[PDB]
């Protein structure tokens, strides 16, 4: 037990190692994401680009979060990262699709932690997560939602053109 | 009764008056041991600085604490700060190490604070706990594991040249 | 099909996606030593910054792979990156000693991969790989080496005074 | 023989100087392309700019051939420029279609142009290529690929407004 250890309890210090896992998921995601927009055959660099900083901006989550195990004195262990779903993602206005599942889902991750540390009387660890993760994820889902929404009325998937123009417009 | 006051219970407004106390006399046990280091037969000149830097920080820690108590409705009233319980501290590695469990002691008391203004719902001085006193203690607390862990993995306190080190580079540089 | 390829075989397509796989296989194995370093009963901070700038170079070299694989034609399998071999890195010394036993597995791996291309007849992979890679290996084993030497040197990973010291002067 | 030429064969001699031609060549391609776009029932002055640009980028590639005979001591010898395939090039995607395959065209050359140095065991020649032609090459190809493709999803050439905005938000 570390010498820094203070109302941290194992539940809470094991679902950190779980969101840590998580955030470095869709960190891979995010990757694979942006090097399908990078190839010769869908060429658009402005998704690319968008996803390319989505997934650097993943990897400074999981890093905060392994920062904060080490602050409450708890102890990191680390798991296969998980190939992500698919290898091939149709679209701009698909990939935009998934990454909005993907980040309700780590919400959801993020709100359970939450409820999770409200039960352990955790109001430090509470305070983290409502501090940097909650508002980040709030908006992270709002501005994929606006995304998509803007794709659709455009005419994706089925026009290429609006795929191009939004490259153009909204991620240029 | 304050005209601003509103949704402050008495029990919190005891409770910040003693945890204004609280950080008082920490920084009273701080002064105590910065001056400790300034001793010619101790000469550590940078540890002397980092305890007094300390003592400052929790001079303001309870100056905040009295601002929150006005700006609630509460009334301030001031305790004896008591001594702290040395005056010859040993040394550079037991000071630190006696810094830690105060620092605990602190967040204690922060934490017991904290469930109560839950019970009481009193969010507003949930959040201000949360906000200004909780990380701030978790940062305190890690860095002076940090501390405690250098200088025992470098020898102190039987090592001397440990504790002239550490003083050089870590809080020096 | 796609219609950039050419001179791309194959088998070097397959192998980029097993080196790719490895740099970020790397990358993990940095990032859990670097915040191994930042460990309250560790306390190394320069240690810690070091290996993580290890942990995003790494990535770089992942990323420059993932650009190489479109820029040729190929295409990118993403595989579940394996966990690092160890929560616990036990010092400063033996972390070094692993990571330049790590950094020789990543250079075999890519001299072998200079093989292959060879085999192929593939001159810009060659190029691309001496270019980029070698070297960089090169340099890092090298740097590896020095610290590892300077370390027992010291007295690692016995004497603490030693690890401190490296910490302090050579890595800050 | 010149006093500098050592480990330098005919066969490579002259294989220089095909290139240079060839260089010369595609420079040609590229001018004619380009003022093909300048005219007045074309009007696309972006595409005309870039492949301007392109074609002043393969009088470079041969200039910098011809010194390279001179720096082994070689002897230059030039020959007609060809006149282009084609004095009109329908389109832009068209136009880009082209491009891409003389490129791939000349890249071919660059490959046998090694190999052929590999056999005369002629390393300097090797890296030369290699430094300076092969990954401009790759990357030349990458960039043609990815413009084809996103005109065609753009609805060209049917659509001559697809080409209009690429002119404008691509190439502009
Ligand atoms: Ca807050
Ligand atoms: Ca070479
Ligand atoms: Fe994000
Ligand atoms: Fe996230
Ligand atoms: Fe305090
Ligand atoms: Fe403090
Ligand atoms: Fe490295
Ligand atoms: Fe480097
Ligand atoms: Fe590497
Ligand atoms: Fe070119
Ligand atoms: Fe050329």
């Amino acid at each position: 037990t570390s010498q820094v250890r203070q109302n941290y309890h194992q539940d809470s210090e094991k679902a950190i190692n779980r969101q840590i896992r998580l955030e470095l998921y869709a960190s891979y995601v995010y990757l694979s994401m942006s090097y399908y927009f990078d190839r010769d055959d869908v060429a658009l660099k402005n998704f690319a680009k968008y996803f390319l900083h989505q997934s650097h901006e993943e990897r400074e989550h999981a890093e905060k979060l392994m920062k904060l195990q080490n602050q409450r004195g708890g102890r990191i262990f680390l798991q296969d990262i998980q190939k992500p779903d698919k290898d091939d993602w149709e679209s701009g206005l698909r990939a935009m699709e998934k990454a909005l599942k993907l980040e309700k889902k780590v919400n959801q991750s993020l709100l359970e932690l939450h409820k999770l540390a409200t039960k352990k009387n955790d109001p430090h660890l509470c305070d983290f997560i409502e501090t940097h993760y909650l508002n980040e994820q709030v908006k992270a889902i709002k501005e994929l939602g606006d995304h998509v929404t803007n794709l659709r009325k455009m005419g994706a998937p089925r026009s290429g053109l609006a795929e191009y123009l939004f490259d153009k417009h909204t991620l240029g």
